[PDB]
């Protein structure tokens, strides 16, 4: 039994399933997916923040962008939907006509994912379940359906874990002015006791209805409601000890940390569980303006995943579905591509632990990542060397055997000074896909 | 960009327009203006506080007075409207049948005023704009009109600044017991988190709808809502840096202080901007029981204004209109009288600064006030001496010239010991109105 | 770098060396060791708390007991040292004339311990290092020696980790009234800002002088100083990431929990690292009145360690040295005995992890505990069965090889229903010592 | 009287003398001035902060640098003074044998300064007055003299205002670990209630002994002592209303803001009084390694002052004296040079106000700054144009007379489009020094 106080909640550590999962699917889906439009400006951390909100590459920020007159979104909206078309009207157009939760679940499973987390309420405040605290929801409007619950049921029947994303820190139904600068986030927030109660009642509602495996909050938690989390976390863990909580609440407790390119991404081994998140594209919500050139290739997804995992993290990859419930082909192809790689190399990923070091590189610059399972060390090349002779810089092994992972073939290697040389027959090199993988015992 | 914290908000100083304005018009108008009745007991600070609330001279406190059985208001009400007539019923009688916002604006402008501030919500909680947070408002009841917005538009078209008064500290729709003693104010207040949210949402609403030049709160701010003001003030100033806030919030920040006879009235020069407020009569809301004997004369208004200004303050003069929207003749005549004096002497008032001292008096007791504009010093007599020889006590001038302000005529004067003697030709003395004014360079 | 806030400090998890150490030695030593006397009443949780402080079995509480007149301690003190001998005078008799820190360290190492933690300051406030914050210390009085520093050097020379115990919660140099009842602890505390500063400064000094591997506070941290720990913990971890802190500070952070018979002792597997502590006898400080009847036998010590380890904990076993610095024979014998068992079976203890369950028992009630190392599961019997046929209740092994641990001999086994039968030749059983140990892969 | 609460303290605004002073002299002087050594790396905001503390260009940070072994400072110290020479020993070498406070004051006055502020205590905690709170001060050690008091008398004899700098935020007499990275500042602080008392007591003592015209704190105020400032500020203002405080306390109140190149430097007109500070060179304390290459030229100093003044600020220019109390020639030359320009053009600087805009430039890019005195607008060119025809971009004058400032000669000008043309006879241009100055009425 957990008690409602930070010192007692510290007894809850990240559950084993999460630590072993390594790969999950994020889903940003809502009424913003209907217009599904943003200018693909660039990546966060690379686009200047004095312009970011004025040319926001996140399609799910459509409403905020629309509130900024003459932003590209405003022009687009006016020309496409007209001035007499309020954002909320998109809830009636969000019909999810072609949604099939079992197909989604089957796809996520085939992609190699072990948990799924959809946006139950994003910044626009629209709720994707039949909440009793607002009528701005999927059961009363557009879909006429409990999207969260129906997806939960499908994800679980496919054997995957199910978490929930909730925008606790922002809700545009409680503010009128848009965020134009990063600094506006320090004061343009709901700010009321009423909003703190609402956020508390809704996350408790999600806990009671769906008992999620992960509570993924975003944008911090209302300051007036922070003390409520001691009770909410105890209430939650006492009903589901294997549940978990991310680190975006702004209180002392969390089970795992979160990182993005610009924030908290480690260069080497941290001593705590974390999770890296990013979209297949530059937006989280569907953006019809994105082409393959704005997306990671299957190879980059694999490398991203390997890097993350070798550093002790899980990858939470975001998918942005359309308003009709379909997953765009460009995204689906990248998911299947990753799932194929995982079906071959999954044993060197799932259930692994970090090694003594995460990283190395060859003499000719190919990057290498390591993962471990007891006595077995997985050596994962981000790429496949062309020549059979391979020199890994600054590494020596006290193992007695190095095998080619996929074929299981013993290989010849020797510590040559401060480096490690391994001979990989070209036949073997040709059997690998995207990554040459070795196994040392 | 202002940040939501007291130290950063300190960077916002009183805007120049307010400092230069000197004279504004307060308007206490609401459903209490229909019965428009109070016993004209006396001035605040002069009437004993153990009786004040039982024989309240403020007609806008009608509801509170009515809740005190057998107070004069209760007797009056029962005899006039009857016991089966609840105070709220006055909202349906408040029809503002003869209201013309442009006439009001024209009158205020002719009176010499530079800003106007109406009660958007007084203690009775009735709102004079179409707020979405209560149906007890002017758009839904009586007037069927947005009084605040329509007046805002007129005041601005006449070139005047527009502020809003809001009763943040008291709202009788949230309490049942009347205030009978000053000490009752320490505990008979809304007190709930709900009320703090409401006050916050309504002032933010006024900011978003009308973007006022002044936020004039009264009776303090709900304790549970004080931290909200850091955000509200930043939000406000970032949309209108030339806006301003009075000092009745009970938090660290304010742009100017407020004073009344009994409170904070300076005797000499303070080092900060302030504003003196009082009604033309003894009430703020219309009181049909007041006669000329309960009101300041045009002369007393002028003297009051001069004294205030010479001490660095602005005068915020209150007008109490009738339920039909007309301004009673006694008040209108006093406003025009003041406006006439200002049209002649305005250059020695508007845009001035305090001098080294505010005050002096003649050998025969006539009071004198000073104001300044760079090298010009205005010497304003509260009255017009009868003899041509004038001896100002304890004053010497290092100027090289003293002129009669209205005619511009050079005058003969000399420092005679510790006094100053000036000869003012009787012809000149006869050209002045209410105040003999001199100009020294 | 760690930051001074609980959220950031949560990133520091229990260091891997502590997790793997399993066994440490506690040392309560101080001026109270000179009289070294207490009435050996019983185990905590077994003695009525209405009498506990009056017949305190803890010799280190001598001073508090001495302050309760007519306690057995007061009678003994008066008769032995005299009514005029003030407790503090024991600091002049605490000479540690026969102390050899290298001998202690070698004994602790032979005992099988991996870390050692002496009392740097217990409740009587006497400090065993040359602290600059009080003259009541071992450098200025008694030993004329830095005992903590010399012990630290020796323990480290021996290859063991070194931590410090500090009585943050109690310091009788700041109070005059004794603790008579449990409830007295809620208010007979130093209570001042001065003491909060003093505790902070002394632990900071311990960190700067000795950079201990464990900060083991006792009796809570002064309330006025709790916020300081955010800074102390960050400072400490930033200088020594592999350092650790216990859970007796009363703030949100800790790396491991502590338990005693009556407190926090788990029945099965908790999800966090914890540590069980108890003495060899009934007191922590040396008690000349204890004989073998009041101490655990070597067998009981082994069973204790095994049970704690099978449940994820470390055993922190206390030694109470005499005033001359020697360790009594009865304690030294039990230490060497435990050390011989660990030399034989250490591989089933050190560096292990918990299995799916901690416990089981045979058909004739012999208790069994499990520990794990990757694929190897160690089955430790709390005792040595007499017959070769062994039936383990409610246990089935999906292993494929069960071996006698000491000889490595393969054994015959079979999952018979909900049980597991195993035959162990008596010659193998006769080779074991105190515990039969099997190994399953 | 001012009251001890932020709301009441807000009544105190920046004193008129500070607003008009425009230029003051900062003095970093202390025991660190004896070694007077640092590696002149670069300007703050220009040097990478990951190396900053390791190659600190600030000689006054000698002690912190000395605590980082293998810093250039440590190498220099060992070779010059010896490994056994503890930093504190510099207090015995700080003799100020050639110090003449009257000479310093006269130089500061000739330099054109109106106020002077010496370091009473910098981060090393050494106090330059006979404080009763520590023996580490100039009366008991080194100079055997009250330097702050003798300097105060001299500065005032010279007719200048006198303030005090105090390192409230840092005191290395309360810490042992050096600051290596910016982040270290969040926790390597005194942190105790004792230090909070100490800082309060010392500033109170400075107020009581010297009643300074400015309290210039640095590095924030200890968190546990922030509430004390309400009382300290009231106490101070009630004894000296014309006193002032800077903005580095971390509490709601301040009279003026402070800025440095990298911090708070305005691009145009802010609405509050502020002050720019920087040294003549790259260090604040004397650095024997700096030559003319690391210092501002007289021209650059003038351009600096003018720019800061046209934007509403005061320039607080730092001088770093040697350990013997003399001011190095290179700094004295630049001071006298600036003083000669102010003797010629001071009327366009002292007692001025900002105009409608601070800035403009000529067609060939000469920068121009404006200042104002009632009707007189001063047009200060940052340089002296070579040809007589001058075209000012985007400027139109509704004046009627433009005169050469130095000679008073009336000049020919014309608003030509969005620009202003002016002809300035070369004989007038040749009469100017460093800056061409015009005057428009
Ligand atoms: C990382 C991801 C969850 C993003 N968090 C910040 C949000 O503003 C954005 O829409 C998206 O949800
Ligand atoms: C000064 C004026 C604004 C008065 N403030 C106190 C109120 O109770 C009263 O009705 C009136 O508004
Ligand atoms: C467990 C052990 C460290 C005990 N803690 C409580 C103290 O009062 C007692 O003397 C002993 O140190
Ligand atoms: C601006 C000046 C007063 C500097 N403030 C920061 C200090 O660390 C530095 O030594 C110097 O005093």
């Amino acid at each position: 039994r957990y008690k409602p106080d930070w010192e007692s909640l510290r007894e809850h550590t990240v559950p084993k399933w999460f630590d072993k999962a390594k790969f999950g699917i994020f889903i940003h889906w809502g009424i913003y997916s209907v217009p599904g439009w943003a200018t693909p400006t660039g990546e966060l951390g690379k686009v200047p923040m004095d312009a970011w909100f004025f040319q926001n590459p996140y399609a799910e920020w459509y409403e905020n962008s629309l509130r900024i007159k003459e932003s590209p979104t405003w022009e687009y909206h006016v020309k496409t939907y007209g001035e007499n078309f309020e954002y909320e009207k998109f809830a009636d157009l969000f019909t999810a006509e072609k949604w099939d939760p079992q197909e989604w679940a089957d796809l996520f499973k085939k992609a190699g994912a072990k948990y799924v987390i959809p946006t139950t309420k994003h910044h626009d405040g629209f709720c994707l379940w039949g909440t009793k605290y607002t009528d701005f929801n999927s059961v009363k409007r557009g879909p006429k359906r409990d999207l969260v619950g129906d997806l939960a049921k499908a994800v679980r029947e496919a054997g995957l874990r199910f978490g929930v994303y909730y925008s606790g820190g922002l809700d545009w139904r409680f503010t009128t002015e848009p965020i134009r600068y990063p600094e506006d986030l320090s004061y343009i927030r709901p700010n009321t006791y009423e909003y703190a109660d609402y956020a508390y009642k809704q996350v408790m509602e999600l806990v009671d209805l769906y008992l999620p495996d992960v509570l993924w909050n975003d944008m911090g938690w209302p300051e007036k409601g922070k003390e409520d989390l001691k009770y909410l976390f105890a209430y939650y863990y006492n009903k589901h000890p294997e549940g978990s909580v991310n680190d975006r609440w702004g209180v002392p407790h969390w089970d795992f940390k979160t990182a993005e390119y610009h924030v908290n991404y480690p260069g080497d081994l941290p001593g705590y569980k974390w999770e890296f998140t990013r979209g297949i594209g530059l937006s989280f919500g569907y953006n019809r303006n994105e082409g393959p050139e704005h997306m990671l290739s299957v190879e980059q997804l694999v490398y991203t995943l390997v890097d993350v995992v070798s550093k002790g993290g899980n990858l939470l990859l975001n998918v942005g579905p359309k308003g009709d419930g379909t997953i765009p082909d460009l995204q689906k192809e990248r998911l299947l591509g990753l799932g194929e790689w995982l079906r071959k190399y999954g044993d060197a990923i799932y259930g692994t632990s970090v090694w003594e070091r995460c990283c190395a590189k060859t003499e000719d610059g190919t990057e290498i990542r390591f993962t471990r399972k007891c006595n077995r060390i997985f050596v994962i090349f981000l790429g496949i060397p062309t020549g059979e002779k391979i020199v890994i810089e600054d590494l020596n092994l006290s193992a007695g055997t190095v095998r080619h992972f996929l074929t299981g073939e013993r290989l010849s290697f020797k510590n040559v000074g401060k480096n490690l040389e391994i001979t990989v027959p070209k036949k073997l090199l040709e059997t690998d896909s995207i990554t040459l993988v070795l196994e040392a015992v």
